């Protein structure tokens, strides 16, 4: 099933480098940017999106009007919201890293996650847009076994479940 996973514009903690799940913090001018950017860059197909928003807000700015779910949001990092990369805990550096037994306390388990991600995506029964979060993008490469990493308000078509069709980053 043709999927094009978009994700979201730069916020600061982008810049900052925090880890930013539930936190509901809105697009930098340059994040804005990235999100016109993708207008004309991307499909005409039915869209959805993550409800947080910097997604929507990356949704509207590129010319979709989409249907929420918050099935697409980033993963709940629970106290380890806003903290800084830097200085997480071995433990959670690694858990992240190697994207396997990540625990965060208050949060969703990155099973947990990979469940909701994966449950959604088993539910699209037609080609789409997802407006999404580099965690959702990251875990759907990563089952696809490529790198997951892709630039704030690039996107990546997939043919779910099987392979990558395209990454699409734009300047």
């Amino acid at each position: 099933m043709e999927l094009w996973l978009v994700r979201h514009g730069e916020t600061l903690w982008n810049r900052e480098g925090r880890l930013l799940g539930w936190t509901d913090l809105p697009l930098t001018a340059e994040g804005e940017a990235q999100a016109r950017r993708l207008k004309g860059a991307l499909p005409s197909l039915p869209a959805f999106s993550s409800d947080l928003l910097r997604a929507r807000r990356t949704a509207e700015l590129a010319g979709f009007s989409p249907r929420l779910y918050p099935e697409l949001r980033e993963i709940h990092f629970g106290a380890l919201e806003g903290a800084l990369w830097e200085t997480l805990d071995p433990r959670y550096k690694e858990a992240l890293l190697r994207f396997q037994g990540f625990h965060p306390p208050g949060g969703e388990s990155l099973s947990a996650f990979q469940e909701r991600v994966f449950r959604f995506l088993e539910g699209m029964k037609a080609p789409a847009v997802l407006f999404t979060h580099g965690g959702v993008v990251r875990a759907v490469l990563r089952a696809l076994g490529e790198d997951g990493l892709v630039p704030p308000g690039s996107a990546v078509a997939v043919d779910w479940p099987r392979r990558v069709l395209v990454r699409l980053a734009l300047d």
